[PDB]
């Protein structure tokens, strides 16, 4: 009854771009007459820890980069690198632009994903900017260039292209303006993200979702402070509770009748005893990547 | 990195309309120049309890019919009833109509949901066919007429179309010829859905998948015969498999080195002694919504 949404793709889907330079192709962003894709795109296999991309890029010409829109071809009549994305200009100007805007999204922020495979659409998926500045999603050969996305209301914000798989098998990206998330480099060398925690105002707001769902199980009478919560979730590697996002969860506290450090004892109960083999919202395990806003949507 | 993935919607969104009949409206989907949508748009409340649906057609008028596509108004050439679908003839054929077949989906085979409210796209979501050919959906007040799909190639395949919500929470629907999955009708009844059972074809699909991600705790070396593993998947409310059900599970078995009927007599197993308190792929329950083809992709 409650589950995972990803926003329709269509908007998306008008701007997918397929780019080929040598014998390497992936997924461009058409919009306007610029097209958008990760520069490794150049690379061959000096990906590995050697590219200096200025010295790899100053070799090419508007000539080695051919670029797919379905069946035609766009002229590519310029070029310039920012950050980890090349910038491609094309002669035509993608008449399926839709309005949109380049942000950067902050972790525990979700957003849409449109995987790609050589510039055609596959699949649409919901996820989460993780604590650690990777994304656990679902990203097979032939989806770097793929774009994640939020919609609102008929405004495309693009927060993210694809960029590589780590070794522990999750992803690591751009903001639109070609900087990476997190500690990560576009070189195929070992790299590790920083130690995860799970996102503790997600988990409350999707705790809400359940009792506005009606499933209340797991609530009772108790109370707790916030840094006696908080000391739980150090402890259950939780992200630490602030004051503002109590200040977040406030219409659903308010919609709910649960006052939200209520609800904090609700969880403090389920990290110190479990679930005994019951179920919230017909899952075993406390979602972190539901927000707020997006509780309140559904 | 096993997630639900939706096909992309844009082939699907841009068929996507309005139906308003007096105090109630509802989605509709736009092929050509017909307009599908549920034959219950031109019910009160009060008619909603016993409807004669000729009768209550037949006392209506092209001009009753009022079809908006976004800003544009459509006008009603013509109208029949296909079954419980409406087919309304249309002003103008669809110019976004994409290449499409109207299939009858089977129980325990998926399909993207474009969750719609007063014709405007709103999410989308994957979703499977129970056995007891209801689905486990999310369906908000003036989702009606919303449609669920697959895209083959460059061809979607429409195979639903959202009709009511039944008291246990799930929901029902039609195809595109109208016709409901399961027993249900189209009034305001005491009907419930029957008993489900688990999708065992895809209960092993996942298994599979945890095997292929690292999770093999399960796994033993009895045997079992395909009649005998039946037999006790029937008294746990398990589907019985078919002969064809063990050839779709082909490519998993030789992938993994499990046989077909090894995984069944792991299967076997966990219904009759529970999990308690191993967790498969991070969950206590199995999940039955992941079909052999998803795993495969992955």
């Amino acid at each position: 009854g409650f589950r995972k949404m990803a926003f329709p793709s269509g908007k998306v889907e008008g701007c997918m771009v397929q780019v080929t330079c040598g014998t390497t192709t992936l997924n461009g962003l058409w919009l306007d007459d610029t097209v958008y894709c990760p520069r490794h795109v150049i690379c061959t296999a000096e990906d590995m820890l050697n590219p200096n991309y200025e010295d790899l890029l100053i070799r090419k010409s508007n000539h080695s980069f051919l670029v797919q829109a379905g069946n035609v071809q766009l002229r590519v009549i310029g070029h310039s690198m920012q950050n980890c994305l090349l910038r491609l200009k094309v002669d035509t100007s993608n008449p399926k632009t839709p309005k949109y805007k380049f942000v950067r999204i902050q972790p525990g922020q979700t957003f849409s994903v449109l995987a790609c495979y050589n510039g055609s659409p596959s699949g649409v998926y919901q996820c989460a900017m993780r604590p650690n500045h990777t994304i656990k999603g679902s990203f097979l050969n032939g989806s770097c260039g793929s774009v994640g996305f939020n919609i609102d209301y008929d405004c495309v914000s693009f927060c993210y292209m694809h960029h590589m798989e780590l070794p522990t098998g999750v992803h690591a990206g751009t903001d639109l303006e070609g900087k990476f998330y997190g500690p990560f480099v576009d070189r195929q060398t070992a790299q590790a993200a920083g130690t995860d925690t799970t996102i503790t105002l997600n988990v409350l707001a999707w705790l809400y979702a359940a009792v506005i769902n009606g499933d209340r199980w797991f609530l009772n009478r108790f109370t707790t402070t916030l840094n006696d919560f908080n000391l739980v979730a150090m402890k259950y590697n939780y992200e630490p509770l602030t004051q503002d996002h109590v200040d977040i969860l406030g219409p659903l506290s308010a919609q709910t009748g649960i006052a939200v450090l209520d609800m904090c004892a609700a969880l403090k109960e389920l990290l110190q005893n479990g679930m005994n083999g019951r179920t919230i919202l017909g899952s075993t395990i406390l979602e972190d990547e539901f927000t707020p806003f997006d509780v309140v949507r559904q």
